[PDB]
Order: C-alpha cells, then sequence, then structure tokens
C-alpha cells in the first residue's frame, strides 16, 4: 500500500465533485473505462504532438502548455527571440547570417562543398569529409 490519500470513496483524483448520491469528476474531467479515477481532462482541440493535460489545455513535448500545441504563445515579447534576436513590434528581428520567424536559421554564404550542413553563418560541415577551404 505504497499509495495513499486514495480515500474510501470509489472516486479518485484531485478532481472529485458532486454529491455522494451522484458523485462524479468535476467539469472537464472524466473517468476511465469501468474506472472512477478523475485523472483524464477533456481537451476542446486536439493537442497533436502534445497531450491533454488540463481542460481546454494542451501540453507540448517541449514543456510548454497552452490551449493548443505550437510555438505561438504569450510570454514577454510574445515571441521567441534567439541568436541575438530583438523584440520589435511583437516581432523578432534577425541579424545578418540568421533568418526565419524565430531567427534561428543560419545562412551559409560559401555554401557546402557537398551534402554538408550549414551549422552557422558562413559555416558548413562536410558530410563525407569533403576537403576544401569552404568546408573540410
Amino acid at each position: 500500500s505504497a499509495r495513499g490519500g486514495g480515500g474510501h470513496d470509489a472516486l479518485k483524483g484531485p478532481n472529485v465533485c458532486g454529491s455522494r448520491y451522484n458523485a462524479y469528476c468535476c467539469p472537464g474531467w472524466k473517468t476511465l473505462p469501468g474506472g472512477n479515477q478523475c485523472i483524464v481532462p477533456i481537451c476542446r482541440h486536439s493537442c497533436g504532438d502534445g497531450f491533454c493535460s488540463r481542460p481546454n489545455m494542451c501540453t507540448c513535448p517541449s514543456g510548454q502548455i497552452a490551449p493548443s500545441c505550437g510555438s505561438r504563445s504569450i510570454q514577454h515579447c510574445n515571441i521567441r527571440c534567439m541568436n541575438g534576436g530583438s523584440c520589435s513590434d511583437d516581432h523578432c528581428l534577425c541579424q545578418k547570417g540568421y533568418i526565419g520567424t524565430h531567427c534561428g536559421q543560419p545562412v551559409c554564404e560559401s555554401g557546402c562543398l557537398n551534402g554538408g550542413r550549414c551549422v552557422a553563418p558562413n559555416r558548413c560541415a562536410c558530410t563525407y569529409g569533403f576537403t576544401g577551404p569552404q568546408c573540410e
């Protein structure tokens, strides 16, 4: 009996409401097939890559929580600024070498000598160990 606080009542979970005669899981919370645990919240919209953690609230694998899964959310400048990004009119400003909405996509001026990958501005990694002044 490692677990405790379950109670003598059939209903469980921190979401218990209703009278004894008609006790049930509070609004937004349901029960499991044949079960009576109120640990299953109802999500109005599908979370997709995430999962319903609370009534009308989805939780993404990134840890963020909101009505839906997505980079869009309210926080400080209400946007994701990175790579020296700056907040301007609810928009992230990206400097030379970095682009994208979140300003995290690097730009390779010299490109790659092969199937290399642009890690940073004017920087690329050689996939097949391709030699040269650009990659290598």
